[PDB]
């Protein structure tokens, strides 16, 4: 028997060391909880998982953006509500002032309230704000040269939609003139003519409310779609990257038993050449 080299021990050790490497890979997978932990396990799977992680993060952020845009729209509509109520009050006052039983003094008394209400409309226009941004002054109007409002409702580069808000000053409503002269109710004839102007202003405010309502409805649908897409994308990403722990435990236990058996066989092969010494 050859004792200068122990080939059985060499073979047993080689098998054992590669079994130990397999055990280490299993432990990595079990402690992290992810099937892919280093490049090499599945390169294309890792690339697809990273793209899907980008998509998941973007879908969550886009849903948050959609909620924020919803909040902005809701604030703007809430601001328009007060203006609509004020214009309704002014129209009722114009109906009353058209009657012939009133003198000029009573019409001036009505014009006092008209002046206060028109000033309140202008105050709403110039002071309605969202995150230090004016909403009703025409900054986001269709032909505006100041700025534009965009909502980024998608996880990718150009997935954004534009929102237009028109001007609700007493001027775009024709309650204030070019030189700043207020709408007048001080005479019966002018009060009668003021009914049509107030009707047109109510029409403009209603159109603006309809536009914002449509914007909100669309944002609702977009948010529901974004949540559904995010759930599906998380399902796909976890199906590609996350480890199944039952299978991993099975493989780990098998490799542990193999390591134990290989160690026993290495110990057995180490003492094998001791039988030669009986011949010396």
């Amino acid at each position: 028997m050859i004792i200068n080299h122990n080939l059985a021990a060499i073979n047993s050790h080689r098998v054992l060391k590669f079994q130990n490497e397999e055990v280490s890979k299993n432990m990595e997978k079990l402690s992290s909880g992810m099937r892919i932990n280093r490049a090499g396990d599945d390169a294309s799977g890792l690339a697809v998982s990273e793209k899907m992680r980008t998509q998941v993060n973007g879908l969550r952020q886009a849903e948050r953006n959609t909620e924020d845009g919803m909040s902005l729209i809701q604030t703007t509509e809430g601001f328009l509500q007060e203006s609509n109520d004020i214009i309704q009050r002014i129209r009722t006052l114009a109906i009353q002032s058209s009657n012939g039983i009133y003198t000029e003094e009573d019409r001036q008394m009505i014009q006092v309230e008209v002046s206060q209400l028109i000033d309140e409309v202008d105050r709403i226009a110039s002071q309605a704000e969202f995150n230090k941004m004016n909403l009703l002054q025409g900054d986001f109007a269709r032909g505006s040269r100041a700025t534009s409002m965009w909502f980024h409702i998608g996880p990718n580069m150009h997935q954004r939609e534009r929102v237009f808000i028109a001007t609700m000053t007493a001027r775009s409503l024709n309650l204030k003139g070019q030189s700043g002269e207020l709408l007048s109710l001080s005479t019966a004839d002018k009060s009668n003519d003021a009914i049509g102007t107030l009707d047109a202003a109510l029409t403009r405010i209603s159109k603006q409310r309809a536009n914002l309502g449509a914007y909100f409805n669309r944002l609702e649908h977009a948010a529901k779609g974004l949540m559904n897409a995010y759930e599906n994308t998380q399902a796909s990403e976890s199906r590609i990257r996350d480890a199944d722990m039952a299978e991993e435990t099975v493989a780990f236990t098998k490799n542990q038993i193999l390591v134990q058996s290989g160690t026993a066989m290495l110990a057995q092969a180490n003492v094998r050449p001791q039988g030669v010494l009986s011949l010396l």
